[PDB]
DNA sequence: CCGTTAGTCCGC
DNA sequence: CGGACTACGGG
């Protein structure tokens, strides 16, 4: 089975690449929880972050942002020293502030699923890249998407978090042309 | 450019 | 073994 490049032989990420990655995401709580799983792989490879996921979910009340925005400062420093997710006080406060963002959107009128599937136009682009170093890291989609993430009160969300996150679900189809999940 | 994680790599 | 290095926040 021939497979996208940057997926490893580790039997976890096979099963992320082949049976989540790229295909499109509708549901909020899901995009939530992936744009703050993209946030959390700033500097570190993201099979640290899916390795992590299942802990993730333990820990921040499976994504949950009405739980999740009730965490407090005792929350924070707790899990600071939780060895199960990355032990960064920016990146666990993001995840709160976040679902506060979130809230502020869902509870005033805007989806944050129609909200991010704002940010393409139609079907999703499918890429013409036969190798990764052809496929780009970011793009003018992710740079508005992160523009009006920020706006809105995300952190963590810089264009190429951004980018990431709509390959991950799907707002972009970056299966390169030989990967046996290449829409071909 | 500097700071940071978890993890890999490399030199002593 | 310990240090360098490696997409944000920061100055
Ligand atoms: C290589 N890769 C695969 N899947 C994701 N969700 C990613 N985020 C950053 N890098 C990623
Ligand atoms: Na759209
Ligand atoms: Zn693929």
């Amino acid at each position: 089975m021939q497979r996208c490049d940057w997926v490893s032989q580790d039997p976890l990420y096979i099963a992320y690449h082949d049976n989540e990655w790229g295909v499109p995401e509708t549901d909020s709580r899901k995009l939530f929880e992936m744009i703050c799983l993209e946030g959390q792989q700033a500097g570190l490879s993201w099979i640290t972050v899916l390795k992590k996921r299942e802990n993730y979910r333990a820990c921040f009340h499976q994504f949950d942002p009405i739980r999740i925005a009730a965490m407090q400062e005792e929350d924070v420093e707790r899990l600071l020293q939780n060895t199960g997710i990355i032990r960064h006080r920016g990146k666990i406060q993001a995840i709160i502030s976040n679902a506060r963002a979130w809230l502020a959107m869902e509870q005033n009128g805007e989806s944050f699923a129609d909200f991010v599937w704002s940010f393409v136009d139609g079907q999703p682009q499918i890429t013409q890249a036969a190798s990764l170093d052809k496929i780009p890291t970011s793009t003018p989609a992710s740079d508005a998407l992160a523009k009006a993430l920020k706006k809105r009160g995300f952190k963590f969300v810089g264009t190429t978090i951004c980018y990431s996150f709509m390959q991950a679900c799907g707002l972009v189809n970056d299966h390169i042309t030989g990967c046996f999940c290449h829409p071909g």
